[PDB]
This record gives structure tokens, C-alpha cells and sequence, in this order.
DNA sequence: TTTTTTTT
């Protein structure tokens, strides 16, 4: 008898795996009998225990194969090929709904019975976020629309404020929400060529704490970033395709993604200021700090950074109508679950705690 | 029974697919029964639903194959070979005649039964562009002739003007129309080597916002742009072939394509000034801004950036005799459709609104 | 008759052999008769003598294969695949538990009957380390807990004090205990990128001997390192993911490991001071120096450098419940062995000798 | 039945086709019935219509093969091998008379029954070019002989002098005649080293407008060009064989071809100036401009760039005995055809119109 | 029946072909009927006509092979392997022995039955050479044996004296008979590192004219060469191995080869002087300039810096016993020719013509 | 083996 390459390709597809080693190592685990498989029995990893029993017989024959890496290479190509197809054919709206469907699926586990997460802790995080800026949930919705529409020369938001004002915290959550990559452009102009390479097929990008010059007036360290960015104004404008590069790999040509720039309080060339559609001023606030000092499970579990938290905020605040049609059914079910588990008074009590700088809980 | 490599190759010719992963991805979709293929039923992508029923039988056998990437590679080579043959044997006029047929096919879809494009919005865009400069349609015809004739050392048009003058917007539409590439020359002088290698077999090129000097007086921060271009006089002149470069590939020798450069008003060594056969100067004009500020669907659908819009302009403004004979038939049908779909009064109403800076529609 | 690739892969898994050439060389040795094998008879290397008799038959056929390196590559891939699976799935507590099992296996050999080590000399090592700082064993337990929880901000420890005050000694033993890498941030800012690349997939990092500035007032040579660290805030706080680079490789994105910073008595910015959960002062003490003179078998055998010594310290001092439940069984057996071989009076006599600055043994 | 790789390789030889993609594309055209082939019917391309009938049967079987690129790779190597064998064995005269036969074969077609351009125009181009400098034919005959004899140090000719002197125009015609290569050195030495590899197996080379120094007083930017020139003096002198480079392929050592190098009026190291038997510059004669401006089919059809124009000029001006012996049959035959279609008075009419600076074809 | 790979390998060995393309090309020529092979009839190339008849049948089958380049790659490996064996095994004397035998075969070419350069035009070269300076044949023989023995310290001679003195001209000529290279030290030490590192595996070496700093007081330009070489004690002495280095390459270890230093009349430290066996100074000579001016055929066929002209000078002056013991056969066989064809009077006439500075071939 | 890294 012979290996079914088809079943391996299915497993790669269903796990959305695209590392040949991870795929290989995972598939090899199935060669022992699932009936005693302690990973199955302890229900430790779904990407194992869902599949072991299905794939078992083929895994045993695969364990004898002399071609093992070639089989995995073909499977990984298929997963990569599907991403390529999607990049050229989905609407930006559909991409976002797909991404949301995956987060919602992860939320299904986290707050499941096997779910380790305390939904009350995660809901506490939403209170702290809704304090960080005026009209926070409206700001998120405006950003999401901006990213979907991707209007040329109206594509980039500037975050600036003192050190320790939560700008990278907020960027992290948006980036996990949408998917994308961070970039560092405080660099020499040569390595920069490969640095920009990682934007390929990404949805967002974030430029992390770019450095101005002469900021030592405000005691800011000076550096490359701003002067270096002004050369790349084309990539911001997104008005035409550009050519992007990776190590040992020939170029690809695409429009450079929309995104966010984070910055200390340097000044900026208005040639670049003109390219930011919007600017948000962050500020340190004492009650956030004193609340947070008394609420450190927020930090310990990274709740405040995580896109799951922003999604929960939108589900709480926004009308069902604002979500694209197919996910509205899941959105309604989560809304019901949230309202069942939390009164408004409980949420308002939490917000009042944050304002009072006590620990969020009481 | 065995895979027809011939049928795969034929699909790649039919679709003009260049990427082995994109080819692989799309051919796999045909493995499921077209009898119920939701993509077919929803009529979403022409390159799928036209072909699924035909290729289904072969795709089922391809889905089992162990060679898959090899079969796709040969198919992609066949498409690339056809481009090489065409590049060496067509007149530039035939190349453009082919390009127009492809756009016209896309227009037949866009405004066809599936009809996703509103021809009213698209024609409103034509009025906006025809307003952007005097005698706009005449200027387009001049540029096309210049690119077709490709007279040596009379090959390049310079666009100069301040920010938001619209020069990029015009250049973007022209690039789509002819199918060129955009290139960045403000980079360091080394990886220009792999950068300019993108121009292999291209019809047209545009260099974007070439960073010069002297403009620091006016807050144009300077760079290698003008330095690098004056280093490349022969590439502009197209007087003799040059070598071009790609990773893991030996050099290709050919004449460098004609085209366009965009400039905020840095200084220019007159060794470059000699080589631009023409320069056009652009100016911001507030009433256009007030127009877009209401008619924002122009930007959101990117209408004013598209070669599709320029093609519609030419069909409106030019004699049928200016077009190559083989398409004059298709041109006549589109002229007829346009006269049916719009009265001159409607177009005059639009163009009046554009001049008023009110929203184009009323 | 055929080679069993399976038996090779099993050997590679059991030896955890990462390198193809090392794997190849060792397997070939088995082709001679284990029954006469001098290396077996002299019990020189466990990775040989445990295995020779089992693999002999397959090694004989392997010796005639024409595919030899191909067999080894597939085997080595299996070992690498296992590591990446583990990296993405194990808890940090699981990782540490595995690491301890490895050390315990080496100790079983070292102090075995074949064992060349002397448990008494190695216990003399523990007495010296326990004198290096107050409450040494509690300090280790605290450090380990901090690494396992990896709580944001609460992640990094500072070792401070003069030259030859022992800080590097303790760093090295901890680094051996946990596994990890040393890094040197005194470099000029451009080279740091590949330097930090070393951190990829590590459990710990140690920053060696970061040079401040202006400590030359105290004869300390000045350097960049302190400023470089103050510019790496997110790497230390560990709240969000970071991109990391290696030579000829594409970047990977992960949370930067926790770790240790070591320095002489440079002044430290408050911005940097706030990064550290804890600071430990090392001071030179003469009685340790005079003891080391008279007890230099400690240095010669590198006892005081080794994680093996720290593990013995944990076994002697900590309650059994403090260890991960699985290994508690082995821990009891080692505690029992140590209790048998040393009365507390013997151990305390050694501690007294170190306090005298006299030789440890009497 | 199976593909004849032999018949494929014959086509590659007889086309002298030298690119694997071009060859692949070309041969696949033959898979259709030649009996109805539109290209055959058009007599569109000789390299098709001469061969379609002969290769049809083999091309049909080739069209089904799975090895298609491998077949073409072997065929291409046969053509490269033939070139390398000629490269060493032939005398420089024997090479040149082969080159002339190829050009004569084109002219037989160009002015043939297909006749796609008319010798009156090309002869007018001869008149324009003979007008460009005194006794043009004689100066050409010197250059040809100098390149055949290839005397060291007395080996290269300079074209210094202003923009739009036509110096590049003359270089292009000579290079087309000789079948050399252009090369660039205005470059980093660490890619210059590999770029020169194109010099393998070339009769002649040309270096274009190389960046000197001192010319910055005349706005000519100084640069790497002349540094790289005055370095490699061996290559200029042709003093000894030296190595040359290719990707994924063996290097080669051989003497460097003789050549021309061109500049505008930079300064030049006398250490370099030593190495040039002729050291000439070129300056505008404005009436020719006014003629060309009124004779633009000359420039549009690139006639005054072509090598064909030089060969026509030599056929007119030179004695039959000045040519290599074997071709003198064809030389006489073409000398007839000129005289059969032109009086001297017609040629002199053209030349006075040119000298007068007026549209030629009265 | 099938291609003998063996026969191909014999031909490669017999012709000492290093290049897979040459081997392929030439071997394919044998496929045509030997019995009327017109290249054989013309006796153009021994590498063909000596072999075709033997290889014919195999070459026919070779031309039908589908595998051709693979056969040639193995054959080329055989020749390279042969070289690398001998390169490691043999003595410097054996190496020079074979190098003589090669260039004696080059004489058998130069004056074979085609006589394609006149043996006595070459004798006129020998005259100009021996007329150059005192006793030149002995000075050659001494320097040659000095370089063969490579005795420590006794390894470097100093060619002082002004420009155009011939010191460059002569030393370069010896390298034809030896291999080797010349190198630069007029440079700051960061260059000098790589510059020294060039010299790997050279049989002999030379230095560029030392522009001695500390010698500018003689009204001369300088580079750092004096302090450089005076510090480079070991490399000159050749008493021990040293390490050598190149861009992007690791170090290599060898005894630094022996050689020649050249300069104008610069200053020298007594220590740097102690590095040399001989001080020489050259000068331009009024007879010799006017002789070459009147004798330029010696330059035209590259005689005056050929090695063959030195070989003939040796075969003239030096007795048979002074040559490699078996090669002495050939020495007699050329003494036969030279002493037959040339009277001492024509030799003395030629020498006297150089002594009068007049044209040698009176 | 190119490439990326080195080199700069
Ligand atoms: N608005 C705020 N007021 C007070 N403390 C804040 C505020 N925002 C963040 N913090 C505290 O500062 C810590 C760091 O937050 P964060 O990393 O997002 O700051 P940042 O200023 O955006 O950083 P960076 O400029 O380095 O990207 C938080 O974990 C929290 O403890
Ligand atoms: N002539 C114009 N008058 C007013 N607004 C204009 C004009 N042209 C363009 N715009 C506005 O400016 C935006 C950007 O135009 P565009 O990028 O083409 O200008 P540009 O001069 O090429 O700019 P840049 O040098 O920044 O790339 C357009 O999307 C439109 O909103
Ligand atoms: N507390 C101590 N008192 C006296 N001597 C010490 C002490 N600790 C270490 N030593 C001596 O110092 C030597 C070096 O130890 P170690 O490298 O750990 O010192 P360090 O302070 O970390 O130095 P550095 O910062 O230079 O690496 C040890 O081998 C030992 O001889
Ligand atoms: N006698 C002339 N009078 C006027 N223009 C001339 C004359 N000869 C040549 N030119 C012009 O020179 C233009 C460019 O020619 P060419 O590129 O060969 O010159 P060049 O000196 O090599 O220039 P560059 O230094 O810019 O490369 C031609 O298009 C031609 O019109
Ligand atoms: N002694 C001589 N007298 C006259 N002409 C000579 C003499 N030697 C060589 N020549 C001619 O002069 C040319 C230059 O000689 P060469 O470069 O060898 O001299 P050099 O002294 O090494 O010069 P430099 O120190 O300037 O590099 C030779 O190639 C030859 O044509």
C-alpha cells in the first residue's frame, strides 16, 4: 500500500499550516495509536486531538516513507498557493470578515468549558481601553473603515505623545485584530531594503517609534526615521504598485499596505504631515497608572495588548448592522452571551473603578 | 489514467498566468464538481467560472499527482516564452493594439450583465480628468504616439509641479493604460542593479518623485534621485542596448523602455534637461478639490487613477480612424453605446458641475 | 536486503543528534562487531555503548548503502521537526522540566560506578556557591520562578559589582542550568541586528558586561552599551513581539527572552533602572580568594561554573514539593542518595572551612 | 513515438538561437498545421516560415513532451559550444567576414521582394552619415583594420566631447557592424568585477560616457567611472588574458576585447591617456540638425544608428579588393545593385541637401 | 550501442581541455564523416585532425545522446583532478620542467610548418633582449634558479632606476614562463591587508614601483610602501608560513612566495635593504628607444615581453646541461634549428643594429 | 552558488 499525499494536503489545509517542519513534526505524532494517545486523552491541542484518529492509518505508512520531506513540501505549497489566490481575489471587506471569523473561533475556545480565560478579566480590559481615549469604540470603527476603503493618500494615522502613553499598546491590539507586521525604519538605508520586504501580502503595517532629529530639545534621542521616511512618501501614498524584496528571492510588485506611525513628540516635515489623514495625541494619566498598579493581572495575561480585547469592545458597543452580513449571526450569539453574563451596572461599576484609580474589580 | 500537461498549459495560456503559485492555486479549485461550484453559481471570477466545467475532469487527476509543481512550472514557462517571442517580433503598435483589446474585454465585464461598474460614475471621472489640463485628450494622443514611435533620445516626458498637483494621478492612469512599471531611483547606487532589472520586456516605465537637490531652500529634502538619473543617460536615450539583472539569473540585454518622470521642483543638471523631449507643469486648483470633496466615490473606487477612465476619454474624444484597424470595430460599438448611455447635455451638466467645484452629480 | 531508515531515525531521536555529519559518523562505527567492540568494552561513550548491539545489523547494511547522506538528512530532519513542535506547544514549566531531566541523566553517569566525578568535590562546590551571596538557594528559586512566569516588565535582573566579584561565574551557571545565550551590546549600533539575532528561540539571554560612560572617573573604560540598552525598551519589558534576524535568513517575530544584565559600577539612568525587577550586588571577599587557592580542584574541574552544581544546591536545599510533579520522584531518589553520602555535620564543616578561608576539605 | 532532440538542435543552430525561452516559444509555434498557418501565408517572419513545414511533425510530438525545457537547454548549449569553438579557432578576419555575411543576408531580405524598406532612404542615410565627418568611409576602414590587427596599447579609440555631438550615434553603428557589446563602469568595483564577465567571447566592446572628474567645473559630475578605467589598464592595452565571470556557471580567462570608450569633457589621468591610438572628439554642425529635423524618417527608422548604413557606405566607397576575399563576389553583386538604382548625381543631390541642412528627398 | 564515456575522457586528457563548453563543441565536430572531413583536409587544427578518425564512431552516437553535458562534465573533472594531484605532489623543479616543455611546444607552434611568425623576427627580439643590459642570459639564469630554490631570505632582488627603464617590461615577461603576479604597497594599511592577501598560490611574485614615503625629499610622490615593507619582515624572508586574506573570504596559510621589488631611485632603510640579495638599477637608453622605434614588429607580434623570446635567449646562450635533464633533448633539437638557420654574423649584425639603436632586421 | 554578508 502507499501514502496518500491527498490526506496530508488535507491536514495542512485544515490546520492552515505553512511551515514544512511544523507540518512534518505534527503529522509524525499520529503514527502511534490514537487510542492511547495521551495528547488526545488530555485534550491538550485541538490541531492534534481532532485529527489523530482520522489520519492515523496514513501516518503509519508515512512513517515508513523514504520521501517524507518531498510529501510535506507539496502540502505546504498548497497552503501557500491558497493565500496567493485569496490575496488577488477577495475584497478587503471579505478578508476582514475571514480574519474576524478566526478570532471568534479562538474566542470560542478561550471562553469554552476547556476555556481557561476568565471573561470577567477580559471584560475588565475593555473598560481600561475605553478610558484610554475619548469615544474609543468610535475611533476603532473609523480606523477599520479606513483600512477597508484603503483610499490613496488618505491611508495613514499618526500616533504621538510622551513616553508611556499607550500608543504601542494600542497599535499592538489593532495589529493583532487586523493582522499585519511591525517595521523599524530607524536604520541604515541598505538594510532598509530587506526590512520593507516583510510587508508582502500583509494587511496592515505599523512603523514603530520613528526617530526625528533635534528632538534633544525635548531630550529625545535623535535618529534616522523621519528623514528616512520622507524618502518613502510613495509607499505611504499607495497610489501605485511598488517592488518588494526578500533574501535569496526575486521581487514582487504590489501596493504597499495602509497602517500606523508611532512617534515621540518630534516635529515633522509637512511633506509628510500632509500624508497623515489623522493624528491622535496620547497623554499620560495618573488614574490609569494607579488603577493599573492595582489590576496587574491585566498586564500579566497581556489582556491590554490583545486583539481579542478590541473585538470584545466592538461587540459590546457597536450595532449588529455594522458587521458584514455573514458574521452577524455569530455576532448576535456573542452579544447575547455577553449580556447574559454582564449587567450594564457591572460594566459601569468597572469604568467607575478605573476613573477612581482603584483596582478595576470590587 | 494520467494528467494532461497539455490541458494545464492551455489554461495558463488562456488566463495569461505568470505565477506558478497562482496557477497552482486556481487549477486546484477545479477539482470539486462544477455542478455545484458556488463560485460558478455566484459568477464571481471570470477566470474561474468560464473554465471550471472544461478543466474539471483533468483537475481531478491533477489533484492526486505527485509532480504538481513541475507540471505548473512547465505551464508558466510556456506563458513566459510567449511573452519573449512577442516582445521580439511584434511592432510596438501591435503590442498596444493587443493591450487595448484586454482592457476592452475588462470593460465588457465591468459594464456587462454582472455590471458592477456604474458607467455614469466612470464617465464623471472622464470629465474630471479632461478638466485637469487644457486639451487633455490631445495630450494623451501625443504621448501614445511618442511611446509607439520610440524615437531615440526623444523618449521621456517630465512632470513638474508642487504636491497634490495631480501629476502622480495622471501618471498612474497612463501606466495602467500602457502596462509599464514604476521604479524608485532615490535608493543607493548599488541595488539599482536588481531594481532596474524589473524593466525587462516592459513597454513603459515611470520614475517617481525623483529626489534632487537645491529644493532644500523650499523644504524638498534631497537625495540620490537626480544624481542617479544623470548617471543613466544612456538608459534614457535608448540609443543602445543595456544589460539587465535578476537574482539567480544571468543578464538579459535589451533597449530600455521609454516613459515618464515626476518631480517636485528640485534642480536639474541640463544633461538631463536635454533628454526630456517634453515637460508638463501642473498646478493645484481648489475647485477640483471642492469637487472631489463631495464626489468622494471617485477616489474610493480609484476611478480617476485608472487607464480604463483614459480609454473612455479617448473613445469619447477621438476619431475612429486614429485607432488601429482591427479594433476600429470594437471602438465603433463603444462609441454607439456611449451615445446611447449619455446625452451631450448630461456630459455638459457633469463638466459644468466639475467647473463649479460642486459635486459632479445633481 | 534493505536498510531500515526507521532504525536510524530512532537512533537520531534517542541521541537527539542534531548534526548530519555527527549522526553519520557515529552510526558507521556500529558496523564492526559490538561483541568485540573496544569502545563498548571500555564503556567510553554512552551514545555508543548503549546502542551498538541494537543497531549492529542495520549498520552493516547501511555501510553498503549508496544513499548514505540521504538517509541521514531525513533522520536529522525528524529531530529538528520535533524541536519546533515542542517550541510552539510546551509550557515554559514543561520546558524547564525537560531541561532538568537532561541534567539528572548526566549526573547519573557522572556519579555512577563508571562515573569519573567525585560527589564530595561537587558538594564542596555547592558549599562555596552558597557562600557567594546571602540566601543563595532562595535567590535561585526566585530567579527560576521569574523566568518561568515571564511576566511583562518583571523580567530582568541586574548583577552589579567590581571585577573578579563572581558575577560572570553565577551567570554562566544559571545559563547552563536553563540554556540560553550570551550577547554583547557594547557593539556599534549598526551591528546589533545580527547580534540580537542570536536570541532566536532561546530560553534565557545574558548581556555581558555592558559598558557605561563617564565611569572613567572611576577608571571604568567607557562604551556604548548602556545607551544601546536604553534604546531597547520593548525587548526588555517583553510586552509585545519583536522581529529578529539571522545571516542569510528571513526575519522571525517573537517575544524577546528574559535574562540578566551584568556590569561593573557604572552609573545607570533611571529609565533603565525601572526596567529591572531586582538588583544584586556582588562584592569581592578575601576568604573566598584564599579558600580558592587551597581548593583549586574546584577551578580545575570547572565545578563552580556548572549548572550541575546549582542543581545539586537546589536538591539539597529545596522542599520536594517545589519541583514539577513528574520529576519529584527522581528528586526524592537523589535527596536520599545525598542524605546517605553526607551527614549534615560533614556539610556544615565544609561551610565553616570556607568561612575560615581555609581549604574546604579536612 | 518520441521527440527528435536532433531536429530541435538543428533549428537552434540554423536560427543561431541563443536563449532557452526564445527557442521554446519559437518551436511551439510549429505544432499547428503549417498548411494553413497564417504566419506562413503572411511570410511574416523568416525564422518561422522557412521552417514550419519541415519541423511540423517533430513539433507535434514535442508539444506533448514532459521534458520540454531540458530539450531546449541541450540545444542552446550546442549553439554556445559552437560559438566558443569559433571563438578560439578563427582569425579575427575570418570572424569579421562571417559577420558581414549575416548583415548581407538581412539586406537581401530588407530590400528584397518583401522589401519592407527602400534603399533610397537608407542611401540618403548613407549620405547624411558620410557628411558627419570627412571621408567617413576611410576613417571607418582604419577602425576596422585596427580592430582586426588588435595591436596592444595601440588598441582603443576615445570619443571625448560634448553632448549631441553624435559620438554615441557613431559608436552604435560601429558596434552593430562589429557585433560587440556595450559595457558600463560607472559603478561599484564589487559589481564591476562581475559585470565585465559579459566580455566573454566578444569581438569588440564600447564603454559609454564614463564619469570622469574635473568636469564638475563644467557641471559634469565626477564619479567612479574613470577610477575604474585608469585601474584596469591591462584590459585596455590587451596586455594579457584575465578572468571573466558568470552565474551558476564556470568562469573563464581570456584576453579582453579591444574597444572604444566615450565621455564628455572630464579630465583624464595621463596614465590612462597613454593607452589610445586615437583620441578624438566630436562637435555639432547645426545644418545637419535642420536637415534631420526635416528628414525625420531617417531617425524614426533608426537608419543613422544602424550598422547596415555603414555597410552600405563601405559598399559604395571602398574598392572590392579592400574586402576579405571570399565575400568579394557578394560585394560586386551589391555594388551593381547600387549603381543599378542610383546615379552619382542622385547621391550628390542628397549630399548637397544634407550639407545645405534641408529635407533630402526632393 | 552506446556512447563510450571512456573515449571522451581520453580526448579531454589528451587535449587537456578544462572547459565543458569547449569539450562539447569540439567533440561534436567529429560526428560528420571523417572519411571526407574538410577540416582534416585543410590540416587547420591538430586538436581536430589528429583525433577525428579515431573518435568518429563514438562521436556519431554522442550526437544522438540525450545526456551530452553530463558526459562532458565528468570528463572535465578528470582533467581538473589530474592538475590538483600534480599541483600537490610535484617539486618546483618538476613544475618548471613541465612549464618549459609547454613553451617549447609553443615554439613548435610558433615556428611549425605554418611558420606563422618568423623565427628570425623572433631572433630580432632575442637580439633586443640580450642587448638590453649586462650579460642578460646569465642574469636570467641566476634569477631563475634563485626562484626555483626559494631559499629563505635569499629571495628578493631590487630593481631601482627611473621610469621607462624597462624594469616593469622585463619582470612581466618572466611570468609567461612561470606564472605569478605583481602587487601594490603604496597604500594605507587597511588596503595593504587585502593587497598582501592577493598573493596566494603564486609561483613567483613582483611589486609595483615603491612610491617610497621618506623618499619624497628626492622630489618624488609617495605611498606608505617603505614603512610597509620594512615592517613586513617575514614575508620577504619566507622563513615561516604566513596568513593571507581576501574580500568576503577566509584566511589561507602558506610561505610567502619569492619575487622582485621595483622602484625609482627612492630612499631605503638599511633594514629594508637587508631584505634583498641584489641591488639593480635600470635606465632608459638612447639606442634602445630608437631601436624599438625602428623595430616595432617586435612589439607588433608581442615578442619583447613574450616568454618565448626569453626561452630562445636561453636556448641560444645556455648550454644543454643547464636545462632540465630530459628536456635537454628538445634543447639540442632547437639548438640544431637556431644554429643552422642563423649565422652568428646575422645574430651579431642584429645585436650590432641594436647597439647602433637602428632597425634590427637590416 | 548565488546570495547575503562583507566591505565600506
Ligand atoms: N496613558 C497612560 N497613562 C499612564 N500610564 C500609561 C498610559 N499608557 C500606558 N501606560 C503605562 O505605560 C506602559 C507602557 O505602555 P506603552 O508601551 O504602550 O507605551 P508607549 O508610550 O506607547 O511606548 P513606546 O513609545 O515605547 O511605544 C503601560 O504598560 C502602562 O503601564
Ligand atoms: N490639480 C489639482 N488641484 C487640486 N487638487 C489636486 C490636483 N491634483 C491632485 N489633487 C489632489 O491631490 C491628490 C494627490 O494627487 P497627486 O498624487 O496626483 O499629486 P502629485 O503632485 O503627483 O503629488 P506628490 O508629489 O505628493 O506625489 C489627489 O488625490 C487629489 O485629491
Ligand atoms: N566574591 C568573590 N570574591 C573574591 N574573588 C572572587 C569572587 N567571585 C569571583 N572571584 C574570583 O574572580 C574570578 C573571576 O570571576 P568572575 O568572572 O565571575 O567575576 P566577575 O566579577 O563577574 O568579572 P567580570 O565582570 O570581569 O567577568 C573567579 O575565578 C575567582 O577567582
Ligand atoms: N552635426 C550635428 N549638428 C547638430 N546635432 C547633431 C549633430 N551630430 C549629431 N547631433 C545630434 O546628436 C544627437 C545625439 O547624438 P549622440 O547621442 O550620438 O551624441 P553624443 O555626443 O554621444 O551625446 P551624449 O554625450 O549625450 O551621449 C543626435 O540626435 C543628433 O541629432
Ligand atoms: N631601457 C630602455 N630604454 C628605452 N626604452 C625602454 C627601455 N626599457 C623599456 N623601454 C620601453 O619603454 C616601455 C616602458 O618600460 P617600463 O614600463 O618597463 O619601464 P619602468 O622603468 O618599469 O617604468 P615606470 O617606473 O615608469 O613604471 C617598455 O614597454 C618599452 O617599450
Amino acid at each position: 500500500k502507499q501514502v496518500s499525499w491527498k490526506l496530508v494536503t488535507e491536514y495542512a489545509m485544515e490546520t492552515k499550516c505553512d511551515d514544512v517542519l511544523l507540518l512534518l513534526g505534527m503529522y509524525l505524532e499520529f503514527q502511534y495509536s490514537f487510542e492511547m494517545c495521551l495528547k488526545c486523552i488530555k485534550k491538550e491541542q485541538p490541531s492534534h486531538y481532532k485529527y489523530h484518529e482520522k489520519h492515523y492509518a496514513n501516518a503509519a505508512i508515512f512513517a515508513d516513507s523514504k520521501n517524507q520531506k518531498t510529501i510535506c513540501q507539496q502540502a505546504v505549497d498548497t497552503v501557500l498557493a491558497k493565500k496567493r489566490v485569496d490575496s488577488l481575489q477577495l475584497t478587503r471587506e471579505q478578508m476582514l470578515t475571514n480574519r474576524f471569523n478566526d478570532l471568534l473561533d479562538r474566542m470560542d475556545i478561550m471562553f469554552g468549558s476547556t476555556g481557561s480565560a476568565d471573561i470577567e478579566e477580559w471584560m475588565a480590559g475593555v473598560a481600561w481601553l475605553h478610558c484610554l481615549l475619548p469615544k474609543m469604540d468610535s475611533v476603532v470603527y473609523d480606523f477599520l473603515k479606513c483600512m477597508v476603503y484603503n483610499i490613496p493618500k488618505k491611508r495613514y494615522w499618526l500616533f504621538k505623545g510622551p513616553i508611556d502613553s499607550g500608543k504601542t499598546t494600542l497599535a499592538a491590539a489593532l495589529l493583532e485584530l487586523c493582522g499585519g507586521k511591525a517595521l523599524n525604519v530607524n536604520l541604515p538605508l541598505d538594510r532598509l531594503n530587506f526590512e520593507l520586504g516583510v510587508a508582502i501580502d500583509q494587511f496592515l503595517v505599523v512603523f514603530e517609534d520613528v526617530k526625528g532629529t533635534g528632538g534633544e530639545s525635548r531630550d529625545l534621542p535623535s535618529g534616522q526615521g523621519i528623514n528616512n521616511l520622507d524618502n518613502l512618501r510613495d509607499y505611504l501614498d499607495g497610489s501605485v504598485k511598488v517592488n518588494l524584496e526578500k533574501k535569496h528571492l526575486n521581487k514582487r510588485t504590489q501596493i504597499f499596505p495602509p497602517g500606523i506611525v508611532t512617534m515621540n513628540e518630534y516635529s515633522v516635515p509637512k511633506t509628510l504631515q500632509a500624508r497623515f489623514v489623522k493624528q491622535i495625541d496620547f497623554r499620560p494619566k495618573d488614574y490609569l497608572k494607579h488603577c493599573l498598579e492595582r489590576s496587574e493581572f491585566l498586564l500579566e495575561k497581556r489582556i491590554i495588548q490583545s486583539g481579542i480585547a478590541l473585538l470584545l469592545m466592538l461587540i459590546w458597543y457597536r450595532p449588529v448592522a455594522e458587521f458584514a452580513q455573514s458574521i452577524q449571526s455569530r455576532i448576535v450569539e456573542w452579544k447575547e452571551r455577553l449580556d447574559k453574563e454582564f449587567s450594564l451596572s457591572v460594566y459601569q461599576k468597572m469604568k467607575f473603578n478605573v476613573a477612581m484609580g482603584i483596582g478595576v474589580l470590587d
